[PDB]
């Protein structure tokens, strides 16, 4: 077997040890192996996969394979691969192309290696994606391959937005399942995963004490909520910025001061609009928005000396890192940790005190400077992923008559019953015991004893 | 010579007015609507039957509706939830209100009846504001001819919405409704953070018990269960959580709570043997938050640790089997809304008996029964939504529509997201928070308008 | 119960049955105190003791009083604050035939009269021989006005930080006439009562007084000692954004590490007396200020003028002079919202507009807010403090300082704490009250760390 | 240039270590303040310090502060797993004798201490000792008493080392005076508590990447380390139970919101398996020892633990857990450095998919230093500022030069004055941007203090 490329195949044994541990931490995913192994619902599936090549993704990969699928895999970020996980998957005879520290060109090459087998397009029929890059490449560069694919399963918030924009424009070619908006994905991954892994990555990269220092979290969606908690629980004084007043209300009620980097919240492009008094007191800024340029050049110039800057959103344009590359001198402390000297562009004084510390070059800090979300959290997201692959593959969209395809081209979610069944396995993993309604109680609140227990409008 | 009211003590009116003036400073979203709409008088001609806890916060709501042109006739939706100084102030302002703290069940229904009838005949009502559905039920059961002239119902709480949706499903709902509960500035503000503030508040006022280091069991982990669990955990209780919904149970685990069931393996078969006696014997405090029936049953009550506190913060008292306790155990009143329940028998008690439970508010809503409910700055969000919902349905004029147009409009709906955000913005500004404004490039990048809405309707926050 | 008993003064004797019901509940919440009652009742270690008592006449103090009585003592009691009495507690004590002079809402004149009613019986000095005090007021009156009574008194047992400081000043000045036990500095007192008590009761009192939402609002806590630590937690756990002021850099360090921003009301921390030294921008953002220092004028007139409109002002230290309420009485108009809640209108002295927006809310007129606007610390916390009080009373009464020759007296004139072994035994009963299980050292383990299996487990230098 | 008087894992890591030292200096304002304050005075000129403490980046800033004030040093680590190899490299590259690397054997650990004691095969002309745990102190008293004759004092970092010093003093075997650095409030109530709060969950995440929220933890001990450890886990969402032999510390755990339990039925440890609360230990996902005592996670507790539980120790010595029992009876599978699965199915071999194992971190050694980087610089700032002030005080006292009659009056184990404790604290507070208020003269008079402090009596517990 030579159909792979990883950093060091001799790490496979180490990766396999950590995969065995992770399986014990992922009861929903392993429950799917046990219950669907007999049926083999993915027998004949040929999955193109593009998501962070972590130990957790390795357990997802081997679940798909255990249920009958063939896969070809790559990472969806240059810094997120765990090299021992990629080696373990390659050593199992599974095509994977990923290592930690890829270039932008190597990242694109890796995706192309899953798409192409022996210089020709693989006969893929299913797509698993995280962020929409593989989806984007298949639509623009390989649009004929999409005629054989039954569906796409997208993992993250940003990629779902890209899916919906394509549907509005009439450019989506196959059906997709929004895995993100399962409650066991969104309200488990996006929030709780960042709570675990944000402070984790900051400690590994800098070993800075967080207690008693000032943080500014930009955004208070699910990622901003978990991020703010990750810092507040360490004893940081956390301020939150938002453009959504409802999320801002939640931040107030959660015990945070809501501030704007700009005077009266008005970002008019001038240095005068920056609240320099506020930014001159901030020790740490974290972007969580999925928007562009929310930590902009004028903010970076006003930040307190020696502040830490990082991004836990999907793309590295939340921080204006291009401005910093253009104007300031970068000193690498260690991999994925750079001191950015605001004294000038060419050279720096090794003892200069006027610098910022940038983590992971503005890329996803939890995966770049640590190991991202823990297995027991990723268990929820990835159990949803397996179910969505099963559902789309059994639908067989690519084999439908043209008129039947037009009614099937949509972006749907999984039914709440499956969402609840994933949750039940996660609860049992904690040793929790769910109570069963009596028939009278179920009638009283208007549900079935079996569930679902909430209407589809419920927000939890 | 205004006499069209009944309250405990009208001489409390000046005190109530002092607290109303303070509360107004704490309710910027509600007072903003008052200032914004006062000239337009959008509720001129509205005649609102209101049934909701006659608190100081409800007083500000009432006087906002009146300031926008409405006439109202008011009662409380719970026998223990009224603040008599608030009722006095409303009555002294010439507004018909029938409510006092400590009503009997007969007085409770008499009070609702006094809003429905004026001078012994049906009032010319055309709007309903309700909390829990009791008024709504009486109208449908006893006054269908009045509903023919009513434009809509604005319902405050989860239990009342469920009752509306049952009527809609059965085809017995006679007028459209706005689900005020499911605004985010209500459900994820009032139901959650309101109970965070007021649950431990009511327990302290009722018992003055230290909570830190003691063991609590919260039944339910919806919005109220979430806020209640945090109310106890932030005080230092060791909180365990029960749930029938595995997604809510998942949240409780991830939020750092142990999830347990009162019943072995979660199976509630009705036998004493099914009770986890070891667990129940460790619990110092049980709080029910479900909106369900009999979630703290007789066998749990028998197995509870001696001197544990029992209370309910759901809408109705049947979450606890208090009927079993009246029938079997002797009740000793410590003070109003605080009773020791002696499990030694029904015929009297030893004053020094150690085997008792403490029941708060006789199982009625504990935060309102033993304290003052949610604070003004939280009820600001709920009641701003109520005002906007009243305006919307009154302006729709459902009762004046042809039969075919009524059929197209008979529904239970929520307010649009844009209103939800505008209520939130005034709440944030009340804290002194500063929302950031998107640039045109940023708004285009994420696909929203600069003024919002900022989230799809599917967003869960 | 005694026939014709009139030797008392309370608000409303008809509250007695309610008070008794709450005393019976509190007994179940105070296992260390009730354990002493059960362990020592037969021995009657306080038979012959005649105790002058001055401490907040709460339900918790009622359990302490009746423990001392159950061990053989006679007492005459008053409260140590004009607003801290629970009237149903005083009524139940009076109904039991125990002389008590206390009600909620005393004037300063009545407060002094109440202490004098304990000191006197039938117009003449009572033959007291023990003193239990909280804050030093009774101690001071005895030294200043009735020094001859101190000749027959065996000891003083002082409850709180402020009172201990007053005792230590007297000792170093040679004006202390009897030995004392510093009950405050038992760990089961200071690090339980002073910290955890305020955590429970500060937000309790603020809620009862104002019903204000605390989540999301800005608080300034002046001081970060034991009371300031517990107060800051009381507010932070509600979701307040809490800033902390301190003069002690070590306490300030703890505040930083505990997750609080440390700030001063004065620019660069320097109070030069002028309004220009006030950090007006900081104070104009504060919704709630709480004084916790035991010091004087730590929320001064210039701070009060700079506070954000409609801010809440309160004090949880022992004496009301932490806030400059005198200045507010001189210059601003007071509007009573309800008992122990006043709006203070900064528009002027004479009248006020009922809809004026420029006011502050003062709780308990600056007196101890937790006792003034709620019920102070809960029973299970006061268990620790008052168990120490009983043991201190037993130790000093059994020592019989007043019966010693003048030479032997000067050798034992001291302010002492109880030994750590007793501190530990009180803690053990508290832990058992929660259902906690303490592990027992093996002989090899106790030898390894150099302690006895039964303790004490820590050197006297240990800070916990 | 020509410097060979060291032994580190990899000298080429020096530039990386120097980069981290420069960052750490910006995080240690109290230590760097002492450098600026005393550089001209050179108060340690002539001091020759034997140092034995974790060779971390933070210790590097301490070492160079001592050198900047005039001292010469010879350094080693006090734990086989706690060295950061880039820190040791940076120190050796600056021409400072250091013998330390991560992952030493027991024989290498003792060899390293001996390399500081001896120079060119003979006793170095040492006159000061800086110790963390008492290992270097014990070797000097047992094996080099002639060297102690010329040593002016010992400055001891940690609780376990202080207890050993007090035992020597009690038995009349302590030969030179000592300063208990541990019991400065800016050490004990900063390092021991807040440091473990930061670095405990840090080390657990690095070693296992386990989700902690919603899982069950048992902390043995509720002293300073146990307090900070319990908070480290609780703030992550763990359901933390606490064990204690001290009822006062147990009272604090209760009031702090923890359930207090014992591994033994009714807390009675009689040596039998029957005494183990198996139902309690069968629900525990993580056990952490914090006591400084022996065998507080014994063999019967280990046999009863829930399958796949994590076992770690953050007290100074590994004997808090009965790891010797596990080496004799169970098969060890290394996951990665300082992470071992202990298979409870037998001693000879294991099934790679066996589910009945425990995960042991750092082989039972200090887990925060073993599996992460110990406490962060801004916390170690306080501890090491105290160390520098303690070295200055004892070196200036010149105990070794005093007559016998005067030595007897100074042979003691003391703490630093509270005024200095406060001066360290103020620099820490200023590092956060905190602003301390200055008492007026009337306010200082009212509470009976000098305006400049000290502000508390020596009995105050904070
Ligand atoms: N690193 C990870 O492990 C991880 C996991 C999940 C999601 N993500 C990524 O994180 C991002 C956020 O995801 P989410 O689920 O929280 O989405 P979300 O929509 O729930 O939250 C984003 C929030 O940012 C706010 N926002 C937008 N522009 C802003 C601005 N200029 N200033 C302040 N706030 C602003 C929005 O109002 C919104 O509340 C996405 O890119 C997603 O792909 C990362
Ligand atoms: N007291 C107040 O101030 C206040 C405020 C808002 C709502 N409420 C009332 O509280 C109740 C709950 O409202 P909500 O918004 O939280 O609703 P919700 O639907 O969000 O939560 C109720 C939860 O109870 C759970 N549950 C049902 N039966 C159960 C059982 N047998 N055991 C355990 N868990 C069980 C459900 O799974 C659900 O998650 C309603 O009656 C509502 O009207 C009271
Ligand atoms: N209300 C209650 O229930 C209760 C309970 C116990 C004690 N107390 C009282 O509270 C007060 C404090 O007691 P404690 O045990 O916390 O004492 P403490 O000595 O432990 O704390 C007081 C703190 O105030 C700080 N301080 C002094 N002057 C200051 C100033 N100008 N600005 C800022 N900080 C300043 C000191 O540095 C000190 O840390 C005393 O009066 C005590 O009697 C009240
Ligand atoms: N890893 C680190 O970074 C670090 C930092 C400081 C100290 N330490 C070490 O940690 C240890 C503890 O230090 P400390 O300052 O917390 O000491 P401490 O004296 O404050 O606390 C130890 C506690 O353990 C308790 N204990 C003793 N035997 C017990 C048993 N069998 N079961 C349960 N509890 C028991 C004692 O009652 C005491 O409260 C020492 O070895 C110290 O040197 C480590
Ligand atoms: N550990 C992980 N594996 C895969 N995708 C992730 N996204 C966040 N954390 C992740
Ligand atoms: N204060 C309050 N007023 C009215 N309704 C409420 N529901 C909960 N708290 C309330
Ligand atoms: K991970
Ligand atoms: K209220
Ligand atoms: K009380
Ligand atoms: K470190």
């Amino acid at each position: 077997f030579t159909d792979y490329k990883v950093a060091d195949i001799t790490l496979a044994a180490w990766g396999r040890r950590e995969l065995i541990i992770a399986e014990s931490e992922m009861p929903a995913l392993m429950g799917l192996r046990r219950k669907y192994a007999g049926q083999q619902p993915l027998k004949g599936a040929k999955i193109l996969g593009c998501i962070h090549m972590t130990i957790q993704t390795g357990v997802l990969i081997e679940t798909l394979v255990a249920l009958g699928a063939e896969v070809r895999w790559s990472s969806c970020n240059i810094f997120s691969t765990q090299d021992q996980a990629a080696a373990a998957i390659a050593a199992a005879g599974i095509p994977v192309f990923a290592w930690k520290g890829e270039t932008e060109e190597e990242y694109e090459w890796c995706i192309e290696q899953t798409i192409l087998k022996d210089g020709q397009p693989w006969d893929a029929n299913m797509v698993l994606d995280d962020g929409g890059d593989l989806t984007e490449i298949l639509h623009k560069k390989y649009p004929q391959m999409l005629e054989r694919i039954h569906g796409i399963t997208e993992e993250t918030t940003t990629g779902v937005h890209r899916l919906l924009d394509m549907l509005k424009n009439g450019t989506l070619k196959v059906p997709a399942i929004n895995v993100n908006d399962s409650v066991t994905k969104s309200k488990n991954d996006n929030k709780y995963g960042c709570r675990h892994s944000l402070n984790d990555a900051i400690k590994r990269g800098t070993d800075h004490l967080l207690s008693g220092k000032q943080a500014l979290v930009i955004g208070y969606g699910d990622v901003g909520k978990g991020s703010s908690q990750s810092l507040r629980q360490e004893g940081m004084i956390v301020k939150v910025a938002e453009v959504d007043p409802i999320c801002a209300m939640q931040a107030c009620m959660d015990g945070f001061e809501v501030v704007s980097p700009y005077k009266n919240g008005i970002n008019d492009g001038t240095e005068a609009s920056i609240d320099a008094a506020l930014l001159g007191k901030i020790d740490l800024i974290v972007t969580t928005t999925g928007n562009v340029n929310v930590c902009d050049a004028n903010m970076l110039k006003a930040l307190k000396k020696r502040a830490v800057v990082c991004n836990i959103g999907h793309f590295d344009n939340e921080i204006d890192t291009a401005f910093m590359r253009k104007n300031w001198a970068w000193e690498e402390v260690k991999p994925q940790v750079h001191k950015i000297h605001r004294t000038g562009k060419d050279g720096f004084d090794a003892h200069n005190d006027d610098y910022l510390i940038l983590l992971a070059e503005g890329r996803l800090v939890n995966l770049g400077n640590a190991t991202g979300h823990p297995s027991r959290i990723m268990d929820g997201s990835f159990a949803n992923q397996v179910l969505a692959q099963i559902h789309l593959f059994e639908q067989k969209y690519a084999d439908l008559p043209a008129a039947e395809k037009a009614k099937r081209l949509s972006v749907e979610v999984l039914p709440k019953k499956l969402d609840e069944e994933v949750a039940l396995e996660m609860v049992k993993g904690f040793g929790g015991v769910v109570t069963q309604l009596t028939p009278k109680q179920a009638e009283y609140i208007g549900v079935s004893v079996e569930g679902p227990f909430k209407p589809d409008t419920y927000r939890y």
